[PDB]
């Protein structure tokens, strides 16, 4: 059940989801790559306090992710689904969907990330005080960015990334499988009618988001247990409630 003009339907739904939940478009992002921060400015970075940079890159991860939800809520069959099984599915998949859509905001001439209004590289994140976590995103997205994403392919991609059936604790597992079947076919689909099916074999190993994910939470843990304060006064309630309801609030408009 679904024929070919069915799965062709859900290609575009998905890719009109994906356009409109956009955080910024893609050609501002390309317009902005010569708006490099200087040596003066990534040192100001650099030299900030490791709490500061903390909060700001929490902040910007937020912001980010409320943009995932909004993706989420229009992407058909989600908000069919019960309330226990989005709120599985956007905090499992939220991060991994953040961190894929990175890639449009990198330029891997350069190996720099658009950040607050300009491109810079990894130095720029030295004051958080982990570079194995930095180095891991940074390569995670140069690796994507040699697939050469087409913003229907990443609308594609992410919706699977998202609707994931074998996330611990859903309570209509069958539910999901069927949502997530029928974007498999919609994404494959489209890679065939494009002539696109050689990225299938060098996409990412489902192990490597995962990864990325554990190396934020355990961080972050280290991070909480040294500033315990700064995470309950200043980080944002939908980081803490994510990674440490908001939720509920955004998925009910
Ligand atoms: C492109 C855009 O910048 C948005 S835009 C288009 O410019 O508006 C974006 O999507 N950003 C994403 C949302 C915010 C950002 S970031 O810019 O602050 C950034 C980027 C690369 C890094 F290596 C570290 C941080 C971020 C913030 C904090 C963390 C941490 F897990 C970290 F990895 F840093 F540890 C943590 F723990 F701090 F939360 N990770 C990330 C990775 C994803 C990006």
């Amino acid at each position: 059940m679904a024929s070919l003009t069915e799965i062709e339907h859900l290609v575009q739904s998905v890719c009109k989801s994906y356009r409109e939940t956009c955080q910024l478009r893609l050609e501002d992002l390309l317009r902005q790559r010569s708006n490099i921060f200087s040596r003066e400015e990534v040192t100001g970075y650099q030299r900030k306090s490791m709490w500061e940079m903390w909060e700001r890159c929490a902040h910007h991860l937020t912001e980010a992710i409320q943009y995932v939800v909004e993706f989420a809520k229009r992407l058909s069959g989600f908000m069919e689904l019960c309330q226990n099984d989005q709120i599985v599915l956007l905090k499992a998949g939220a991060m991994e969907v953040v961190l894929v859509r990175m890639c449009r905001a990198y330029n891997a001439d350069n190996r720099t990330v658009f950040f607050e209004g300009k491109y810079g590289g990894m130095e720029l994140f030295r004051a958080l005080g982990c570079s194995e976590l930095i180095s891991s995103i940074f390569d995670f997205s140069h690796s994507l960015s040699a697939l050469h994403f087409s913003e229907d392919e990443i609308a594609l991609y992410t919706a699977l990334v998202l609707i994931n059936a074998h996330r611990p604790g859903l309570q209509e597992k069958r539910k999901v499988e069927q949502l997530q079947y029928n974007l498999e076919l919609a994404f494959h689909h489209h890679l065939c009618k494009t002539h696109r099916q050689s990225i299938l074999a060098k996409l990412p190993p489902k192990g490597k988001l995962r990864s990325l994910c554990s190396q934020h939470v355990e961080r972050l843990q280290i991070f909480q247990h040294l500033h315990p304060i700064v995470v309950q006064a200043a980080f944002p309630p939908l980081y803490k409630e994510l990674f440490s309801k908001i939720l509920h609030r955004l998925l009910q408009e």
